[PDB]
DNA sequence: GTTTC
DNA sequence: GTTTC
């Protein structure tokens, strides 16, 4: 029932696991799941060309994009572990701490992408998801899972 | 004496120490100095950006890039200082790891890039200068050192 | 490699 | 944040 919005194309790469954390200029102390929706903002294909392309670097060759980078929508979640500051990023992540040059370093584990996506209009910072949209994407997931 | 044909942007990049090694299929024993020359394929602006997206994650937003890139060009010269493998290469520069995940790593220092550059025409792998383009691009760097 | 394609 | 611009 908290979730953060995130510019396209990092918002999908954040669900599809490709991009392993996130970075910002605040600190959070937010723990554990933490929904992803992208902004309605719509990334340019030069812009999907840059990050693809960067992450082709930090994944190899092999690494699989998101079809598509849809934008103002609900995309899945990830577990917030933990928020380091930089200079933690690099002590305790020393093998991708070239992935983030930010003052805090949000720290994204099990990622879950939704799917059938709702479309969703974001607030600043770390907000909170309606009751009615919590259940229904979660409903979703769910779908998902081995139940 | 001994020269490099390298792809544009990467060319460019070698000369001006943002890009700090070279990864190649294949193993070279030669170490010290090393000319770096474009190949004649023209880089494209996709290509353009893609590559400058990379080094500004791995160098910073600070990072000032070749105003032009040019091809089939002599542009400069590195120090190939070691030809690591993959597994030494993440060993012994951990903190750039990321930046190369070919076979063979070329250690790259004291970049140096010609003001005046030449066109020439490229070979396989590390080939021979002709004397005369030699002394002659040596005699520019000189105007551009101290004496 | 460059050039052709 | 979205929307306007």
């Amino acid at each position: 029932s908290w979730c953060l919005s995130v510019h396209q194309p990092w918002a999908s790469l954040l669900v599809r696991g490709i991009k392993r954390v996130e970075g910002r200029s605040w600190y959070t102390p937010h723990r554990g799941r933490l929904w992803i929706a992208a902004t309605a903002k719509k990334p340019s294909p030069q812009e999907v060309s840059e990050l693809q392309a960067t992450y082709r670097l930090l994944r190899g060759k092999d690494v699989e994009f998101p079809n598509d980078y849809p934008s103002g929508c609900l995309l899945g979640c990830v577990d917030l572990i933990d928020c380091l500051s930089q200079k933690q990023f690099k002590e305790q992540f020393p093998d991708i701490s070239q992935e983030s040059d930010s003052p805090f370093v949000f720290i994204c584990k099990n990622p879950q992408e939704m799917v059938v996506k709702f479309p969703i209009k974001g607030n600043p910072k770390i907000w909170k998801l309606d009751s009615k949209i919590h259940q229904g994407a979660k409903k979703g997931l769910m779908k998902q899972n081995k139940a």
